[PDB]
């Protein structure tokens, strides 16, 4: 039996909603934002990770294209091989395509590994966020609904499983009678509930949010 709710950002492992702007690296925050988690969950320190360096490194070997798209998956991978990522302190957000300035000497977190969950399935979603923190994932927010989204929990009608935007779930719940997902996005503070969207959960994968779900984990040593 699962918690009935979860909010990773009561446990501190959630940095600011960020602003990715007119590039489109949602995958890129997506990523950091799961892997932040980890980070904070091994070392007790929460440090924003740089979406830049995904960006501008994570390029063509990973099958991405900096501000035209992404995969969460092929990010990870990239940590994996560069043995590391630099702060966002170091490496800040600029939303735009730049050379690699991945710097060593400011790396401020590892990738071990990554996993990826079955397409669809909202128990295992909802179990890897219980028991393994925030999860990567995709959804479908091509709909004037989800730019308008001010409050409460998130139905489109016409929402499909394909997914086009890469976002971080860091919990569930259910409230008003209303089961949903806990979604970070990355359109500023002023999107939303403080930058966060709840989407409905349980309702045959809604949107996509579980169609693509990865998370990465850093391993003692
Ligand atoms: C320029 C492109 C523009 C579009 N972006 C993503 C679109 S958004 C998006 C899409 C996905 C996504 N992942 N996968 C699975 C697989 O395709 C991933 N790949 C497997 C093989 C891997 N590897 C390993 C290497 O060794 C070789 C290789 O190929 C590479 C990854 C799919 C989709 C989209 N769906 S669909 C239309 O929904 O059915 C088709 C299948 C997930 C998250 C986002 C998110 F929104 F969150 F960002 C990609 C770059």
């Amino acid at each position: 039996i699962l918690p009935d709710s979860v909010d990773w950002r009561e446990k501190g492992c959630v940095t600011e909603v960020k602003y990715q702007g007119s590039c489109g690296a949602s995958w890129a925050f997506s990523a950091v934002g799961a892997l932040e988690a980890q980070l904070k969950l091994k070392t007790g320190k929460l440090v924003s990770l740089s979406a830049q360096n995904l960006v501008d490194c994570s390029t063509e070997k990973y099958g991405n294209k900096g501000c035209n798209g992404g995969f969460m998956t092929t990010a990870f991978q990239y940590i994996i091989d560069n043995k590391g990522i630099d702060s966002d302190a170091s490496y800040p957000y600029k939303a735009m395509d730049q050379k690699c300035q991945y710097d060593s000497k400011y790396r401020a977190a590892t990738c071990s590994k990554y996993t990826e969950l079955p397409y669809g399935r909202e128990d295992v979603l909802k179990e890897a966020v219980a028991n393994k923190g925030p999860v990567s994932v995709g959804v479908d927010a091509r709909h004037p609904s989800f730019f308008l989204y001010r409050s409460g929990v998130y139905y489109e009608p016409s929402c499909t499983q394909n997914v086009n935007h890469g976002v971080l779930v860091v919990g569930y719940g259910d409230l008003n009678g209303k089961e949903y997902w806990l979604v970070k996005n990355s359109w500023g503070h002023n999107f939303g509930e403080e930058g966060y969207i709840r989407m409905a959960r349980n309702k045959g994968n809604h949107c996509g949010i579980a169609s693509f779900p990865s998370y990465p984990e850093i391993l003692q040593g």
